[PDB]
Formats: C-alpha cells, sequence, structure tokens
C-alpha cells in the first residue's frame, strides 16, 4: 500500500510556521514541574 | 489500500499557523504540575 | 480501500491557525495539576 | 496604562497547536484564486 | 487603564487548537474565488 | 506604560506548535494563484 | 515605556516548533504562482 | 509499499519556520524543572 | 524605553526547531513561480 | 519499498528556518533543570 | 534606551534548530522560479 | 529498498537556516542544568 | 544606548545548529532559476 | 539496497547556515552545567 | 553607544555548527542557475 | 548496497558555513562546566 | 561607542564548525551557474 | 558495497567555511572547564 503525508504553505507574509510529520513510529514523552 | 493526509494552506499575513501529522502510531506523554 | 484526510485553508489575514491529523494511531495522555 | 496579552497551553499529547498575538499593528492582506 | 487577555488551555489529548489575540490594531483582508 | 505579550506552552509530546508575535509594526502581503 | 516579548517551550518531545517576534518593523511580501 | 513525506513551503517573508519529519523510529524524552 | 524579545527553549528530543527576531527593521522579499 | 521525505523551501527573505529528518532510528534524550 | 533580543535553548537530543536576529537593518530579496 | 532523504533550500537573504538527516543510527543525549 | 544581541545554546548531542545575527546592515540579494 | 542523503542549499546572501548528515552510526553525549 | 553580539555554543557531540555576525556592512549578492 | 552522502552549497556571499558527514563510526564526548 | 562581536564554542566532538565576522565593510559577491 | 561522501562548496565571497568527514572511525572527547 501508500501511506503518504503532503502539507504544502504558501504565504505573502509568514511570521511563524510549523510542519511536523509522524509515521509509524514510537514517541514517549515526560513532562514534571519541579 | 491507499493511506494519504493533505493540508494545504495559503494566506496573504500569516501570524500563527501550525500543520501536524500522524498516521499508524504510537505516542504517550505525561505532564505534572509540580 | 482508500482512506484520506484533506484540509484546505485561504485567507487574506490569519492570526491563529492549526491543523490536526491522526489517522490508525494510539495516543495515551495524562495531566496534573499539582 | 498597561496593555498585556497571554496565552498558556498544557497537554499531555499535542499534534496541532498555534498561538498569535497582534498589538498596536497594521495587517493588510489580499487573496486571488487565479 | 488596564486592557489584558488571557487564554489557559490544559488538555491530556490535543489533537487541534490554536488562539489568536488582537487588540488595538487595523486588520483588513480581501479574498476572491478566482 | 507597559506593552507585553507572553506565551508559555508544555506539552509532554508535541508534532506541530508554533507562536506568533507582533507589535507597532506595519505588514502587508499578496498573494496570486496564477 | 517597555514594550517585551516572551515566549517560553518545554516538551518531552518535539517534532516541530518555531517562534517568531516583529517589533516596530516594516515587512513587504509578494507571492505569484507562476 | 511506499511511505513517502512531503513538505513544501513558499513566501515572499518568512520570520519563524520550522519541518520535521519522522518515520520508523523510537524517540524517549524525559523533561525536569528541577 | 526598553525594548527587548526573549524566547528559552528546552526539550528531551528536538527535532526541528527554529527561532527568528526582527525589531526596527525593513525586509522586502518578493517571489514568483516561474 | 520505497521510504522517501522530502523538504523543499523557497522565500524572498527568511531569518529562521530550520529542517530535521529522522528515519530508522534510536533516540533518547534527557533534560534536568538542576 | 535599551534594545536586546535573547534566545536560549538546551535540548537532550537536537535534530535540527536554527536561531536568527534582525536588529535595525534593511533586507530586500528576490526569488524567481526560472 | 530504497531509503532517501532529500531537502532544498533557496532564499534571496537567508539569516538563519540549518538541515539536520538521521538515518539508521543510535543517538543518546544527557543535560544537566547543574 | 545599548543594542545587544545574545544566543546561547547547550546540548548533549546536537546535528545541525546556526546562529545569525545582523545589525544595522544593509542586506540586498537577488536569485534565479535560470 | 540504497539509502542516500542529499542537501542543496542555494541564496543571493547567507549569514548563517550548516548541514549535518549521520548515518548508521552511534553517538552518545553528556553535558553538565558545573 | 554600545552595540554588541554573542554566541555561545555548547555540546557533547556536534556535526555541524555555524556561527555569523553582521554590523554596520553592505553585503549584496547575486545568484543565477544558468 | 550503496550509502552516499551528498551536500552542494552556492551563494552570492556567504558568512558562515559549515559542512558535517558521519558515516558508520562511534563518537562519545562529554562535556563538564567546571 | 563599542562595537565587538564574541563567540564562544566548546564540545567534546566536532566536526564542522565554523565562525565568520563582518564589521563596517563592503562585500559584493555575483554566482553564475554557467 | 560502495559508501561516498561528497559536499561541494562554491561562492562570491565566503568569510567562514568548514567541511568535516568521518567514516568507520571511533572518535572519543572528554572537556573540562576547570
Amino acid at each position: 500500500g501508500l501511506m503518504a503525508q503532503m502539507a504544502t504553505t504558501a504565504a505573502g507574509v509568514a511570521v511563524g510556521s510549523a510542519v511536523g510529520h509522524v509515521m509509524g513510529s514510537a514517541l514517549t514523552g515526560a513532562f514534571s514541574g519541579g
């Protein structure tokens, strides 16, 4: 099979932009205030 | 089969924009205030 | 079969915009105030 | 006087998030399909 | 005087979230299909 | 006077995040499909 | 007066993140598809 | 099968932009305030 | 007066991150597809 | 099979830009405030 | 007056990171596809 | 199979840009504030 | 007056990192595909 | 199989640019504030 | 007045890093594909 | 199999640029503030 | 007045690193593909 | 098999540039502030 992700961005003026892609992966994260 | 995600963004002026894609993945997260 | 997600955004002026896609994934999250 | 904007975000798992702030500015944008 | 805007967001799992703030500004936008 | 913008972000797992700040500025943008 | 912008980001795992600050500036942009 | 990720970005003026790709990987992260 | 911009970033694992600051400047950009 | 990641960036003026690619790898990170 | 920009970055593992500062400058750029 | 990563960057003016590629590797990192 | 820019970077493992500073300068650039 | 990484960069004016490639390697790093 | 730029970098392992400083200068560049 | 890394850089004016390649190697590093 | 630029770099292992400083100078460059 | 690394650099004016290649080697480094 075909598994694809696409993301096209166009702008006259851009201040903040971000693109993130995740495919077939294991992500684990922990956060502690103190 | 075909599994696809698409996201097109166009703007004259953009201040805050973000695109996120997740496919076939395991994500685990924990948050603690203190 | 075909499983697709699409999202097109166009604007003259954009201040806050975000796009999120989730497909065939396991997401677990925990939040603690203190 | 005091003019302030605040935005706090916390999440166990976040896929798409964006924050935009505009203060005392002139923004002009134009969009054309073709 | 005091002019403030606040926005707090907390979630165990978040897919799409966006925050936008506008204060004392001039925004002009135009859109054309073709 | 005091003019301040703040934005705090915390997450166990983050895929797409973006922060944009505009203060006392002139932004002009134009977009053309073809 | 005091004009300040702040942005703090913390995450266990981050894939896409971006921070943009604009203060007292003139930005002009033009986009053409063809 | 074919597994592909694409991300095209075009802008007249860009201040903050970031692109992140993850495929078939194991990511583990830990955060401690103090 | 005091004009300051701050941006602090901390993460266990970071794939894509970018920080941009603009203060008291003139930016002009043009884009042409062909 | 074919596993490919692509990222094209074009801009008249760019201040902050970053591209990150991860494929078939093990990443482990730890952060301590003090 | 005092005009300062600060940017601190800390991470256990970093793949793509970039920091850009612009102050009191004139930037002009042009892009042509062909 | 074929495993490839590509990243093309073009800009009239670039201040901060960085490209990072990781393939089939083991990365371990530790951070301590004090 | 005082005009200063600071950028501190610390990481256990870093693959791609870049820092750019511009102050009181004139930058002009042109790009042509062919 | 074929495992390749490519990165092409072109700019009229470039202040900060860096390219990093990692393939089939073991990287270990430790950081201590004091 | 005082005009200073600082950039400190520390890492356990660094593959690609670059630092660029521009102050009170005129930079002109031209690029041609063919 | 074929394992190749390529990196081409072209610019009218370049202030800071660096290219790093790692293939099939063991890298270990330690950092101590004091 | 005082105009100073500083750049300190420390790393356990460094593969690619470069530092560039420009102050009060005129730089002109031209590039031609053929 | 074939294991090759290539890096081509061309610029009208270059101030800081460095190229580093590592293949099939063991690198160990230690750093101490005092």
